[PDB]
RNA sequence: CCCCCCCCCCCCCCCCCCCCCCCCCCCCCCCCCCCCCCCCCCCCCCCCCCCCCCCCCCCCCCCCCCCCCCCCCCCCCCCC
């Protein structure tokens, strides 16, 4: 276990990874420290690894389409990944292959983010997700060829602040899904309020 | 056994002049190549300064909400 929380990072994208030597590494957090450029390869060999928290920093460029390199999948090799932190990165868009190798991921979070469209199928490996956590973004659209495979068998759901959008084209599966489920939604009439059309502002 | 004087023709040598043909050097013009310097055309790379845009982090301010601690008051009831 490697607890980096709040310390300001430097030089962490070296060549070599710094984490290459940690093979029995299983709880890593770089939490809080405005870490701008991650390499590819600086999880290579961390198949032990099981907790990983990224919350709070600026990752943002590393995802988009339009990074010169093209996106850094700094998520592969994590067979034995159960609980991944992505708070506050200011992520405007998620690479469609990020997610393709976690088959033991349970917790995920992703909240505070600018998330407003998900490639479809990406969650097809979590068969084994348990809580999903999207607060505070700007997500309108609930769909199954994205979030099908997602709401196969959760335990917990975290959206409440999210301008959904209440059309039978983006919200009907969703609302669906509400009605009947297991998941446990707290709040679910509170905040989970429908932004636009304005014919719909705030209906539940 | 004799010298002299005239003339024709053909020689040889030497000085001058004029012809071709060639060599060497030089002059003028032009062309080609090499080197040096400079000007212009763009397309740029690197560095610095200035200005903005996005995302994020720390600190601070304001408005709150919850919990904890302390104080006061109202009503009800007992002890001596």
């Amino acid at each position: 276990r490697l607890m980096l929380r709040r310390v300001a990072l430097k030089n962490v994208d070296s060549s070599p990874s710094p984490f290459q030597p940690l093979r029995n590494l299983t709880i890593l957090d770089l939490s809080n420290n405005n870490i701008a450029n991650i390499n590819d390869d600086m999880l290579e060999g961390l198949e032990k690894l099981e907790i990983l928290d990224l919350q709070h920093n600026n990752l943002a460029r590393l995802w988009k389409h339009a990074n010169p390199g093209g996106p850094i999948y700094f998520l592969k090799g994590l067979s034995h990944l159960h609980i991944l932190n992505l708070e506050s990165n200011g992520f405007d868009e998620i690479p469609v292959e990020v997610f393709k190798d976690l088959f033991e991921l349970k917790i995920i979070d992703l909240g505070l983010n600018n998330l407003n469209t998900l490639p479809a199928s990406v969650f097809n490996n979590q068969v084994s997700l348990k809580s999903l956590n999207l607060q505070k973004n700007l997500i309108t659209s609930v769909e199954k060829k994205v979030f099908g495979p997602a709401f196969r068998n959760l335990t917990e759901l975290d959206m409440r602040f999210n301008p959904f959008d209440c059309t039978c084209e983006s919200i009907a599966w969703f609302v669906n899904w509400i009605n009947e489920t297991h998941t446990n939604i707290p709040e679910l009439s509170s905040h989970y309020l429908c932004n636009t059309p304005p014919h719909y502002h705030g209906f539940p």
